[PDB]
């Protein structure tokens, strides 16, 4: 067998059947004789390729396979890799290298010092020393990406390798099963369980790795047993809890002082599947107030190491959540009372308040809808106004890198064909990966894109106005016609200048047979 | 003085007055109180920011200053940095880091292991150890980018540094003059000159560093004195010679065998300002045929080291070209005869042959026009059909990374307001950095964009059809309306489905007061 | 031909005939059939291997070739590479890698991520993608190390590569000549010369690159013409000037304030072949006092970039020194008056004052002796008491990394068989690379080692006593018998407990036919 044949067999035997890519000449020898059981999803720029694959992996809870062109293609994707790193997305990123005979002279398209290019945003990064090593290297990539803590990996392959003879002993790679589905030993788990049972006023904080593990339901059981309020860790990339469950308390403010104040009076705080903590704004104060002890369960040693406070346990979130939910006592305390519904913001017949948009989306969207957020100034309100009962219902750029939601929403919709995906994206954010729209059109992936148009980088005006920063350039983005951009890439386009039009536009979009973009005129 | 004040003073004292950027919160403390003598050029995505700055630097022959947002913004720009590396573009790339107090906990927007992110695509990459070091670090960045061989550099700055007190001793940085304007010592230069004088059938090969140094005219004198044919080194990022000069022989094929065959019978081949050589296609054979000796003058030690053949001299191209042109004897040999005009390709009343487009552009464009090329399957014909008499008249992605020409054409037009810029870009390539169009609209930079629409990644179909590669996915890009995309970003749009319409569309574009995009229907 | 045969031919054609090494199994396929025209110099530890090669390269003014074993051998040498980096030593460091077939599984002795190991202490670091690329890669290593600014480079080679067929086109590598022997263009050089001619009170500061270039004599002429005092830049790795020449003013203190005070009243300070400046102690103040302008000529862009003050010119030191010395006017000013001889320190019949040792060495050593210094607390006095008339007469660890002088003194003596090498090394420093002694014994390289034994890390007690640092552990090194260590490695050993014995011991050592170690009892 050839390296080509062996590698594709390894991929299919490991459950991979889709290649997200933007092709180049170094990659043609890999893509030729493309297996009929595989499917190729083209995107027009590499940030889009990786964004789509990322959404697909996060929603499918399995690795996604990517193929890019050498250094330039890899480089175009590096902003997208910074989100993937933060979201622990299992992405296998492959890139074509020049033929081995021309690497030395650094012919056009040589990826120089290739393995170093994507660092430090990958778990593993490699170029094999020979053609026959390629299948083995691919095996390593698959498993490195898939093991906890999951993350992106990078493999560079000289284009002449594919046609070379494979090592017959590579067959041992095909069916390898690698598990990191582990939890704390019985003795120490019993100690933890007793600490939770003994807490007088426990609180629970959940991060994105809960949703990634589909540990949501186990966490619901855990919170019900402990009669504990549940928060989502700050800068949340996913939603790990039903947002209308009686225990739910919403998204934590991303500040040190704010969080310690919030946790005051809680004697034991159990954090599951989150860094401790993904703060954003500088908000100096105490990490924890006297009387509060913190215990973190994380799948990532790097998270456990850098927590400024508390104990930590490094284990699989699915395994740990299930064990805890089934071991803890049912507290005799009263179940927390559900949070009241959000207030209705006054809305005239003109431009839309973001709050109005979210309320309307909540009213009209199916109960199993999936939302993506890249409307940076409206996150707090979004979290308060969308009832998300099911797992996998929310995604937000994990590293804060814009250009995620638009392509990721396409990958999510591909992963979940029966759940309507609705991406709420600011007019600023929409441009970063605008060309992703074409993929939705071409493959008829029926994502709905809601563009919140207020003509400015709103979150920046806020961050600025705060530090009283004056005379800051580059904050306004006037003069973009999103209906025209949608037409450019073959996506049906609608406009909503008021509530009447927003409702009508959503009705049409929800009925449509393909992707739809709605440009919403929002208040400045 | 503050670090902010000191740094801006250093920048202006070193000739920098423009910031190309896409802002983020880590950068607001740098951008606040933006100096009134500076101007900020916003682009909507970082590949575009860097592309624009790159075109500006290459055309202006001076460093360009860039400001990006942390890791995600830097990462979005890394494909653009791969071109900049290959073109020796003096780019000072700065990126905002989280406040020092929050770096440890890895708060949202922390650029982790920041200096390693852009490697290996930068000459120098650094984050200062303290606020007061920032001006010094900026000084280093300016000079590292500017010294031969020029290239991109990276500086990460924690956002809290800007408001801190500067070291008063930083004033010594302001007026530092650093020179690498050097040439071979007299003794060895005399030896080289004698070798050139003694050659019976010399040839000259010129690369992009000739145009960067504005050594074009000196090279013309050198070729006239030596009565030598002149080629452009393969995969040319710039044009280093008047394309209708009697000595000009055009663009060399990017193959080992092709080049040695081309140089056969030439006893001395002098290469100036090029790698030896930027081959592309695998084309095995002899590096040089018996009887041919090669001498390379390059500004880059890395180029000199990796040449598989010939002698090399590492020096400034401007200094070396001037010295050689003024020292060599006037050969009594006959001046080479100019190349004949290209053939006129048969053209019906339907879709345009690329050859027709280039002929028409040559007929109608001003004699001092500047062209950019990202129409990958038509490069050979473009080089044959455009009369480029002046320096700085051609740019092509130096690392072959698409997404360069569209934004770079905007930067070039900004650098050269009196020379009409015309970017010829394929329908595939146009998408990578499509959002750059907005910058042209917003700042009224009157670049003309000619989109060659054939609905496919044509160069890939060629590279494939060659290696008889069958069943390759992802090669077609149907369903893009470029007039709509232009409208989306506020750029006047025209369509040309035939020659009559192409002429009319060019007449209108050349008369227009702002940027114009022409979608040309080209043959499949 | 094989890769083995081709590589050795390349080495000999490029002037390499010696391999400094400590062998391992990955290297046996390279070392087998060792060419009879080559010679192998074994050392017992890798810090010693590299130290010896470093001294050899610095003294010979040509590249030295090193062969180490995989990661562990390379790693053992990394302290030595840190000195080599700072001294711009042209070292070609090769290391054996596992066979390509076993790299993937990471068999014992696999050098993982090999190219990254020696960073950031090398100019270039690489592992070839195939066997046939090895000769080309070696070519690159040779030239990267040899081009200005010179420095160490690293090449990792899988052991199975050597027996493979070489590319016949590799013959083009054999005779490549690469030059960086460049100087400032005529126009700007004339401007510099006029500035020097116009100076009312010029000063000259010289660094190690002067001695490396053998520009010493040209600098003498330059100083005589300008009638200028001459200093050696701080933390000097070499001696660039005759220390008894009337213009000589000695070693500059390694402090910011001290240097600006020293240069006060000098209107133009010309620095040649030094960083600006290699300060050590924190000594805050003005970089330069008002009235002083600085101009630096350096072979290293990294030096030019980081200078906190002055103008800079990046060029070859030999070419620049020669040009300046021959272009400047003869000033009518009076030649500086020679520095008075150092005072004679009172010396009783007991333990030796370091000053006594240096005075005695100066009295007894031949006029063409070469000294190495790793007696860290006595450097200032050494510089004042040794008359060094000739180039290549002094070496001191360029990065301050101990373990340099002992092995380097062996390499220097190998390079200069007719000049007596005398290494003055502290009792602390002597241990770092003690096993190097064996190489001197085995090859009968007649270096004299003078061990200054005061039983303590004297320089550290000083640096401590200064910052009033109390209760510092680990500063004393009692209980070492250096005569026994010398006997252990087969080197003749003598002891000097007083002046009478020091004179007798030196008389014997200077007459000896092989290496000699003298343990001198110095004052605590
Ligand atoms: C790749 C990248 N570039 C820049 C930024 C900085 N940034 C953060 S929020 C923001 C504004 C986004 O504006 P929009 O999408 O319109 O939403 P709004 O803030 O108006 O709600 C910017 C530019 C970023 N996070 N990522
Ligand atoms: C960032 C990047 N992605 C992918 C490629 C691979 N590539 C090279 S040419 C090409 C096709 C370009 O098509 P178009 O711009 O329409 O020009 P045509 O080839 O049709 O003339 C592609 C995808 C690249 N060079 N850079
Ligand atoms: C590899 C290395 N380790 C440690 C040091 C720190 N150091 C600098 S001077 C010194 C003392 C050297 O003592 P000795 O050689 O006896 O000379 P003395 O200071 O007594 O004159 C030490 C340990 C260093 N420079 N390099
Ligand atoms: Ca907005
Ligand atoms: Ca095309
Ligand atoms: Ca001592
Ligand atoms: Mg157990
Ligand atoms: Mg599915
Ligand atoms: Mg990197
Ligand atoms: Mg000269
Ligand atoms: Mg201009
Ligand atoms: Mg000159
Ligand atoms: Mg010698």
């Amino acid at each position: 067998a050839s390296v080509h044949g062996t590698t594709y067999e390894l991929l299919r035997r490991q459950g991979i059947d889709t290649v997200f890519g933007n092709p180049g000449s170094n990659e043609l020898p890999f893509l030729k004789d493309f297996p009929e059981d595989f499917r190729y999803i083209l995107a027009l720029q590499e940030a889009c390729v990786v964004g789509i694959a990322d959404g697909y992996a996060q929603a499918s809870r399995k690795p996604a396979f990517i193929n890019l062109h050498s250094a330039a293609g890899t480089g175009n994707a590096m902003g997208a890799l910074s989100n993937a790193w933060n979201s622990h997305s299992p992405l296998i990123v492959t890139a074509g290298q020049q033929t081995r005979a021309m690497i030395g002279v650094e012919a056009l398209l040589t990826n120089v010092d290739a393995a170093n290019l994507p660092r430090p945003l990958v778990k593993w990064s490699y170029e094999p020393a020979s053609a026959a090593e390629v299948p083995h290297a691919m095996s390593r990539a698959i498993h490195m990406a898939s093991m906890a803590p999951q993350g992106p990996v990078y493999l560079s392959v000289p284009y002449d390798d594919w046609d070379k003879d494979a090592d017959p002993q590579s067959h041992h790679l095909f069916d390898r099963h690698v598990s990191s589905s582990v939890r704390l030993n019985d003795q120490d788990l019993d100690i933890l369980v007793k600490a939770l049972n003994s807490a007088s006023n426990p609180a629970i904080v959940l991060g994105p790795d809960v949703d990634a593990a589909n540990a949501n339901a186990d966490c619901v059981m855990l919170a019900e047993r402990l009669k504990a309020p549940v928060w989502v860790a700050p800068s949340a990339p996913r939603c790990p809890f039903p947002t209308r469950h009686p225990c739910f308390r919403g998204l934590m403010p991303a500040g040190i002082a704010a969080i310690s104040q919030l946790l005051e009076g809680h004697d034991v705080v159990l954090v599951i599947g989150a860094p401790v903590f993904r703060y954003y704004q500088y908000d100096p104060g105490q990490y924890l107030k006297p009387g509060t002890r913190l215990i973190s369960v994380t799948c990532d040693p790097l998270e456990a190491a850098r927590a400024p406070m508390g104990d930590a346990i490094v284990a699989d979130i699915g395994a740990m959540a299930s064990a805890l939910a089934n071991l803890v006592e049912e507290s005799s305390r009263q179940l927390p009372t559900a949070a009241p519904e959000p207030a209705k913001v006054d809305q005239d017949a003109g431009r839309l308040h973001p709050e109005t948009v979210f309320d309307t989306l909540n009213d009209m969207a199916p109960e199993n809808a999936i939302y993506l957020n890249e409307s940076t100034s409206t996150t707090a309100q979004m979290w308060q106004r969308l009832n998300m009962r099911n797992p996998g219902s929310y995604y937000f750029c994990a590293a804060g890198g814009l250009g995620f939601a638009l392509p990721a929403a396409i990958g999510v919709q591909l992963a979940e064909p029966e759940r309507q995906v609705i991406a709420v994206i600011g007019d600023g954010s929409a441009n970063y990966s605008i060309s992703a729209l074409w993929t939705a059109a071409q493959y008829n992936i029926p994502t709905i894109f809601v563009i919140m148009n207020n003509g400015t980088y709103g979150a920046l005006r806020w961050f600025a106005g705060v530090l009283e920063a004056e005379n800051v350039p580059g904050l306004d983005v006037p003069g973009i016609d999103f209906r025209a951009l949608a037409k450019g890439y073959g996506v049906q386009a609608l406009k909503a200048d008021n509530l009447e039009q927003l409702k009508g536009s959503l009705q049409e979009a929800l009925s449509a047979k393909g992707p739809v973009l709605i440009e919403v005129s929002t208040v400045s």
